[PDB]
Formats: C-alpha cells, sequence, structure tokens
C-alpha cells in the first residue's frame, strides 16, 4: 500500500511481463505515478510569453500528441487550448479511465480531444505529423534500451518546425532502477539527437530553444525537474 511497495510490485511485473505489465498495473490499481492533474510547470509554460506565442501561432488544424498519457490530464489541457489532441496509451484500461476522468470535457464531446489505445512505437503517424508533442513520465517509464527508439519515433512524429515539450522528471542522479527511471536532460538530448558518428554539435534534428528550472514545481518535484522545449529542424 506504500509508494515503495507499489513501485517494487510494478517493477516485478515489468520484469515478468515486459510492456504487457502496464495494462496489468492499471487493472490492479497499482498506479503510483498518477497525480490526478497536470504538473504546474506545463501550465506555467503555456501561460508564459513563450507559451502564449506558441499557442497564438497555431494553425487551424494544429494537432497534439500526448504519448503514454495515462488518465490524460495533459491531453485534456492541450485540448482546452484549442488543439486537436490525441492521448495515446498502451493500456486499454488507462484509456477507459481517461475517458471516465474527462467524461465532462467539452472537447471530448466535440471529438477535439480523443483517447485511444495505441502503442507509441507502432501506431501510424498521420501524414501531416504532430505540431506539438508533450512527454511527461513517459521517457522515464521506458527501459533504458528503449530511449533511442523513442528518440527516433519523436523525430518522425514532430513535423518540421513543430515543438516537443519534455518535462524532464525525475532527475535523481545515479539512482538505479525504474520506472520511474532517474533521467537528466543529457539522456533526453542523446535520445532525440540520435547518432553523431561525427561526434559534433548534435543539433542536427532539434534545437533546444528553452531549458529551465520551473518556477513552480509540485513539492515532491522540487530540485528533480527541468522543463525543456525542442523545435524540430531540417
Ligand atoms: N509503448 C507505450 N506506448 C504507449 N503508452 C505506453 C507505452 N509504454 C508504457 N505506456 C504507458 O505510459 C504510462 C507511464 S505512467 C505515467 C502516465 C502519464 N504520463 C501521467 O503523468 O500520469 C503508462 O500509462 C503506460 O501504460
Ligand atoms: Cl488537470
Amino acid at each position: 500500500a506504500t509508494r515503495d511497495e507499489k513501485i517494487t510490485y510494478l517493477r516485478k511485473i515489468i520484469g515478468d511481463k515486459g510492456s504487457d505489465a502496464w495494462d496489468v498495473a492499471w487493472q490492479e490499481g497499482v498506479t503510483p505515478w498518477d497525480q490526478g492533474k497536470i504538473q504546474p510547470p506545463l501550465r506555467d509554460f503555456i501561460e508564459s510569453n513563450d507559451g502564449k506565442a506558441l499557442v497564438n501561432k497555431k494553425s487551424d488544424n494544429a494537432r497534439v500528441l500526448v504519448p503514454g498519457c495515462g488518465k490524460g490530464y495533459d491531453a485534456a489541457y492541450f485540448a482546452s487550448l484549442g488543439y486537436e489532441t490525441l492521448g495515446a496509451d498502451l493500456s486499454s484500461t488507462a484509456i477507459e479511465k481517461a475517458k471516465e476522468f474527462w467524461a465532462e470535457s467539452p472537447e471530448l464531446k466535440s471529438g477535439k480531444l480523443s483517447f485511444q489505445t495505441l502503442d507509441f512505437f507502432k501506431f501510424e503517424v498521420p501524414e501531416a505529423k504532430y505540431d506539438l508533442v508533450y512527454d511527461y513520465t513517459f521517457f522515464c517509464a521506458l527501459p533504458p534500451d528503449l530511449r533511442a527508439p523513442w528518440g527516433a519515433r519523436m523525430r518522425e512524429l514532430v513535423r518540421p518546425g513543430g515543438t516537443l515539450i519534455t518535462l524532464v522528471y525525475p532527475i535523481d542522479g545515479a539512482r538505479s532502477g525504474g520506472p520511474p527511471y532517474s533521467i537528466d536532460v543529457q539522456k533526453v538530448t542523446d535520445a532525440l539527437q540520435g547518432s553523431e558518428e561525427g561526434s559534433a554539435e548534435p543539433g542536427k534534428y532539434w534545437t533546444k530553444v528553452l531549458d529551465i528550472v520551473p518556477q513552480t514545481s509540485s513539492p515532491d518535484h522540487v530540485g528533480r525537474e527541468r522543463l525543456v522545449v525542442w523545435e524540430r529542424i531540417n
């Protein structure tokens, strides 16, 4: 019933079942990541001068992807900003629970917000790709050996000149084990910028336009969190 017990159990069933463990955890109510709401740094970015500018330039058919969305607080938030938004999660249980949690959303009603059981690695990316993608407790949910695929998928998911926001948490140093895996901005950078081979300035696929300590974090997130905004180039 404690967080640690639940984490221990979560990691145990991931060891036995692999990625199938996530729907199992959702069915059994072992969801220690679940916070019931978006993280404050997301709202404060959108409400900042850079965030206002990003939202104001959005095209009329701009699309948002929130992968590993869980109960979907972030997808609901982006939909409320006027974006046609898809919350994608591997667990059909999670997706139903998201549909319940946001049952009264006006954007769920209109179809502007949609929740779908999808594998982030496998689903067919729309032709137009995504204008804006938001990753929170998804990169850190993945085994380390899946970080490179995630970077590659992000590269094809975000249209040129589109934006990926990564709320990088938890930044816990050398702590081993996960999920949540201890991550840092460098690990996200390496995944997103791929293989150098030339060992040069990695800004080939993305420009890291903003990398900040959020001014308001959840109490438990203070000192373990950076918000980073990436723009797709080439
Ligand atoms: N390949 C994959 N594709 C889509 N979702 C995945 C996935 N692997 C794991 N997930 C989902 O990633 C989520 C990690 S838990 C955190 C969920 C959400 N970001 C929140 O902040 O509450 C789980 O819901 C899990 O079902
Ligand atoms: Cl919320």
